[PDB]
């Protein structure tokens, strides 16, 4: 039945169609600010107040503002912590490695390309002889590369050069979506997400057995909420199917919708999740 009916609503443009694009009483106080604006990639998504991501204020940037988000789900026991944020800015680049620093993120989960259809989506923020680049206070080297058609992992470390402290930061970019629509290969979305879950698991091996809070992984594309609602959306529906838990599709996209405006932009990115989730299913 569970899976019959997953096909056969496969109906799905009213049941998105209805769902609230944002919080009814959203407050958006720092986004808002006029010195804030340039800061947003697209100026009509910003993050809530409650739970944006705070910087450590800098006297460039004194309110510690970037367009990013905590997304936290409990599911059951299971407890789910993302960064939702855009791609970054060209003046934007050190907020983003501020961010990766503070927060203790291992795991970047790179929803795009650069360039898609002559049109930025976002800068490329690590190292394209030489390969390293330096951003702010921090300095990034690519150190390896495995090229998976449909997607590539990069090592990179990340240097905290007042500190001289460096951590392996793993930067997962998914490189199949198409100018338009969604991927027809739904199969390399399912083995994006399967890198990613392989990558999160071994970042986090030295906690296991402990009670220390695991880091948020940052999840990005061009606005921060199309393509990584996407992402966010099936890895938590692909959970929920896992363990049977009883959480509709559309309920868990208000959920994520309540923590971060606009998650999942078109009817095409909503229908793909019901077919990433369809294929979940009949490989298992």
């Amino acid at each position: 039945e569970r899976f019959r009916t997953l096909k056969k609503k496969l109906m799905v443009f009213t049941e998105y169609e209805q769902i609230p694009k944002k919080k009814a009483n959203g407050i958006f106080s720092t986004a808002a600010l006029p010195e804030n604006a340039e800061r947003s990639r697209i100026r009509e998504v910003v993050p809530y107040e409650e739970n944006r991501v705070e910087l450590i204020p800098t006297k460039e940037n004194n309110t510690g503002y970037i367009n990013a988000s905590h997304i936290k789900v409990v599911v059951g026991g299971a407890e789910w912590h993302y960064i939702a944020t855009q791609g970054p800015l060209p003046h934007t680049c050190h907020d983003f490695w501020q961010m990766v620093w503070e927060q203790g993120v291992n795991v970047i989960a790179m929803v795009t390309a650069e360039e898609e259809g002559g049109r930025t989506k976002s800068h490329r923020y690590w190292p394209k002889k030489h390969s390293s680049a330096t951003y702010g206070k921090f300095k990034v080297t690519t150190k390896f590369r495995t090229d998976s058609v449909c997607y590539a992992t990069t090592g990179l470390k990340v240097k905290h050069l007042l500190s001289g402290q460096e951590r392996t930061v793993w930067h997962l970019q998914y490189t199949d979506w198409p100018d338009h629509g969604c991927p027809e290969d739904v199969q390399g979305f399912l083995s994006y997400l399967e890198e990613i879950q392989s990558v999160r698991r071994h970042t986090n091996s030295m906690l296991e057995g402990t009670k220390n809070r695991h880091p948020p992984i940052v999840v990005h594309c061009s606005a921060g909420v199309g393509r990584t609602g996407v992402l966010i959306l099936s890895e938590l529906m692909i959970y929920c199917l896992e363990h049977n838990e009883k959480v509709e599709v559309p309920m868990m996209l208000r959920l994520l919708r309540e923590q971060r405006m606009f998650m999942i932009q078109t009817i095409a990115q909503y229908k793909f999740v019901y077919q990433v989730l369809i294929q979940f299913l009949q490989n298992s």
